[PDB]
């Protein structure tokens, strides 16, 4: 066995995929093996593909998902209007533990947000990860509002034992703004605040990029995940 | 008393005041005397205030506040920038409690969403609700995001065993996107959407806002919250 994580967000397009990349790119620079898995991709009609963002911006060759859809909804949504179930919960959760091994670190990246609808029937995120007893990384935002919605999805978390191995703001902007500066030192008071990733780094090429995950995180506790 | 709801939100800015004015109107309408309460506003340096707003469009005159922050921030923080606290629990409980009577729909209008604190120390809008043994109006939107934000909402609400009285989506957009038309299914899946109010109805005037008002909400429902 080694280290699970999934990563989920507080919101629609919160930087969760640039979260991924950075962290696996960070654990990579440590000389941790790195499998980043995205079980269901939504949005593929527009063209998203998250696996290929945290290939191209963090290295990460070990690239696991199971459906695509094109529809830009929350899976089941996307799946409803495509005429084709969802995985099964059998295969998420067996997807997950084949990739899972001693001294890797395991990414886990959701679809949408932590409640919704993963696999068929009505298995969520959260449920994923009490099966492989993955903790939970949350990405937020600084904005008005992440403070009501980062609780909620704390307490979502602690309502199952799903522990939270922290929080990591997806974009911290620039200059702040009293918002953005009140709302980091807010969530440093009901979290850890693991990183807080600058605007517009889902930009930067390879190497670029790879200079700013290692200084966006904590050496010792990226270590510590092993 | 009478019966309370705190009308709440998933998110900032959903349409929480408009809803509120909206099931005035409706309850008003009915026969039904309505108080609507606002314990904790910020932003009023923005020159922001739903009391007014819900007067402006619904015509309610028994609009009750008690807590303003110049700063358009989270009731903490706008707090502690102009030197102020947070109101006490029993002021804001005081508050709604002396407006409950038989007969009477007192809503309660919170800041945020379900889980901004609205009192020292980390009191919420979901303890003040179980303290005046409130049920709780979920104000969500059809945009994608939604589902979580309101499982999570629906969560919390049940974790203190606060009864859900329904969502409201607060914005609907004529016609519906895809995405917008496959939310509000699933959404009508989670709980009871009481109503979907037209996109602008907070620029409608007193009469147009009092005719929408009416149709958005079930009367049978609307009816029988007040015994
Ligand atoms: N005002 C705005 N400024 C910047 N980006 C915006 C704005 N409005 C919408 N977006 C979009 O939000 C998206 C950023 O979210 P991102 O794709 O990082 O989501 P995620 O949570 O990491 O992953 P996924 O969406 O794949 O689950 C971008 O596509 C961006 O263009
Ligand atoms: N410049 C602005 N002026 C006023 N409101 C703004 C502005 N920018 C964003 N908003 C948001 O749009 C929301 C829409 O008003 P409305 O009161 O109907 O929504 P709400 O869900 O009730 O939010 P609130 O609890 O703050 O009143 C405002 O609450 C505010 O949060
Ligand atoms: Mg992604
Ligand atoms: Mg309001």
């Amino acid at each position: 066995g080694g280290t699970i994580l999934v990563v989920t967000g507080t919101g629609t397009g919160v930087g969760k995929t640039v979260v991924c990349a950075a962290l696996a790119s960070a654990a990579r620079q440590a000389g941790i093996d790195v499998a980043v898995c995205k079980p269901v991709q939504t949005g593929t009609a527009r063209g998203d593909d998250d696996l290929a963002e945290v290939g191209r911006l963090a290295g990460v060759t070990q690239l696991a998902g199971l459906a695509r859809y094109p529809q830009p909804m929350a899976p089941a949504a996307a799946a409803e209007h495509a005429g084709m179930a969802l995985p099964a919960r059998d295969q998420i959760v067996r997807l997950i533990a084949d990739l899972d091994r001693p001294g890797r670190l395991t990414l886990v990246e959701g679809a949408g947000g932590l409640l919704v609808e993963l696999a068929e029937p009505g298995v969520t995120l959260r449920d994923v990860a009490v099966d492989v007893a993955a903790a939970a990384l949350v990405v937020v935002t600084a904005d008005l509002g992440t403070l009501n919605h980062t609780k909620l999805t704390l307490e979502a978390l602690a309502a199952q034992q799903v522990s939270c191995a922290g929080l990591v703001i997806g974009s911290w902007p620039d200059p702040p703004g009293l918002v953005a500066a009140s709302n980091r030192s807010a969530l440093a008071r009901i979290a850890m605040v693991r990183a807080a990733l600058p605007a517009g780094a889902a930009s930067l090429d390879a190497g670029d990029f790879a200079a700013m995950s290692a200084a966006a995180f904590d050496r010792n506790w990226v270590a510590g995940l092993v």
